[PDB]
């Protein structure tokens, strides 16, 4: 139901992080995320090397809506929702 | 009615503040929330272990809904409604 | 017919400050709001002790909806709409 | 159709932005807007000296409807469409 | 379809950057944009010389409805998403 991805310092390139580790495993294989820790952390998050912007598009094809985006830090942060 | 729902430093980790000491107590229960007063505070608040897009999935099964989702510092944070 | 809310530093505790000089007199007094100029402001505001998530509760049942919720340097801002 | 305003370190006081040097002549005399090239800038703005909430109302009985509230950097602003 | 646009420094003032390097190239010569790699960027990026609030009437005629406006470090981001 609830999805939660991000992008840092600038929204017209990736990494674009679209998920923890008990994301659902069939949408993260349909983005094409991998599984890779950043370095300064313990835990494994998923990402794609794509833009944000193309990250939404395939996410409406899901059924995914964007309820609202903020930025925090240098962070850019989008809230989706699937009915 | 409303709740503020709240992670800091990353989305994808908790833990998630659920709760002032006025929230509802049967619903800090369902959500498993742990009750502490933070060093230096003069408050106590609730807490979860959880990131906070599980948090967002329980709430909605218990019919909040979010209606905004702002950074501030290093906060991310979600304001949501009861039907 | 539009309302501006906020409060510092942590979500969970007040002051929430309610009103700018121009605030409807009735309804400051209906949220047990005092006047406060602050240290070197040559203006006077309406705040409440109450947490904002209280004042949220309050302002519901006065016909106030909220439209929008930001952050911005260490304040937590409401705007909110009466139809 | 939209309009963007602004106000910066405090919202209960102005000065309010209100336009930039292709914002409508009309829209900004009814507001009582004044012109002013700021220090370090190149381009003309549109302000008033009332805060936010009262602009926000006078701009709802032009048919303005509040579409978003941001914080950036010490200024909150309003994105505004009109119906 | 999702698009991003965004603004620094001040909301009055272009360039306004208005897509990454794989955006739809007929939208980007209809908006009149031109492709820029910035100072030390691995990327190149579309931008107009308009002000925000420009670009939000040219896209509202293409179809485009703003979901959502966010700040992030000095920068003022608009999400668009078209019927
Ligand atoms: N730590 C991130 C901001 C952030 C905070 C909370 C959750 C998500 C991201 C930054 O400085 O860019
Ligand atoms: N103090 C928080 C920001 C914050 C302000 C107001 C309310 C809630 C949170 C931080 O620096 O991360
Ligand atoms: N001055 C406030 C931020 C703020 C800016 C503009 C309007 C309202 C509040 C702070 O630093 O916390
Ligand atoms: N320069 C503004 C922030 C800002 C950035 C982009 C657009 C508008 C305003 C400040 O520091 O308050
Ligand atoms: N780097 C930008 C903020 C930003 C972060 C993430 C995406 C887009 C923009 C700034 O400091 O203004
Ligand atoms: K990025
Ligand atoms: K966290
Ligand atoms: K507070
Ligand atoms: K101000
Ligand atoms: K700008």
């Amino acid at each position: 139901p609830y999805l939660l991805i991000s992008t840092q310092i600038r929204m017209e390139v990736g990494p674009t992080m679209v998920g923890d580790e008990q994301s659902d495993p069939e949408l993260m294989q349909h983005l094409g995320a991998s599984k890779r820790r950043a370095l300064g952390n313990n835990f494994y998050e998923y990402y794609v090397d794509d833009p944000p912007r193309i990250v939404l598009d395939k996410l409406e094809r899901r059924g995914f809506r964007v309820l609202s985006m903020t930025g925090v830090g240098q962070t850019l942060v989008w809230c989706l929702h699937k009915e």
